[PDB]
């Protein structure tokens, strides 16, 4: 195809589009970048510990980096004109959603990512102990959020179910 490469057209034109993709460790943001098949993934290490991967089909830039971490996860992170915020959650991790909630809530508070559409990918939906979207949507309190227009597509990066269905949404929103 590139069934994906294609959802992003119309968006094609001289100012840079930037889509942020962050989430906790093991949410599957990397499998997401790769299945997306939009060019080859370039890793950079902007400041010690902050491993930032990136991809780019013309003017749509997909910047990705982990959050909620290790010892100090940081400033340096204070966002140009990022119009899309994709936040990915490991559905099988019941323990950590709460952190996934501190991290969704902490980033959305920022000035910079202010008018930035929220697409969340409820990810490991292929495991018998899965947490459905509705459970993910309460456990993250996206129904209180009285500003952003958001969305949560259940997926399975690995085989890629829901990616086209969740990205038709972001696309149109930014459109
Ligand atoms: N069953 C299943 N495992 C997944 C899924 N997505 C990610 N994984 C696996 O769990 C780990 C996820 O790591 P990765 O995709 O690099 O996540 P990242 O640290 O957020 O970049 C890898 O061993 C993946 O193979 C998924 O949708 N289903
Ligand atoms: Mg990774």
């Amino acid at each position: 195809g590139n069934i994906f490469a294609n959802l992003f057209k119309g968006l094609f034109g001289k100012k840079e589009m930037r889509i942020l993709m962050v989430g906790l460790d093991a949410a599957g943001k990397t499998t997401i970048l790769y299945k997306l098949k939009l060019g080859e993934i370039v890793t950079t290490i902007p400041t010690i510990g902050f491993n930032v991967e990136t991809v780019e089909y013309k003017n749509i830039s997909f910047t990705v980096w982990d959050v909620g971490g290790q010892d100090k996860i940081r400033p340096l992170w204070r966002f140009q004109n990022t119009q899309g915020l994709i936040f990915v959650v490991d559905s099988n991790d019941r323990e950590r959603v709460n952190e996934a909630r501190e991290e969704l809530m902490r980033m959305l508070a920022e000035d910079e990512l202010r008018d930035a559409v929220l697409l969340v990918f409820a990810n490991k939906q292929d495991l018998p102990n899965a947490m459905n979207a509705a459970e993910i949507t309460d456990k993250l309190g996206l129904h209180s959020l009285r500003h952003r227009n958001w969305y949560i597509q259940a997926t399975c990066a690995t085989s890629g179910d829901g990616l086209y269905e969740g990205l038709d949404w972001l696309s149109n929103q930014l459109r």
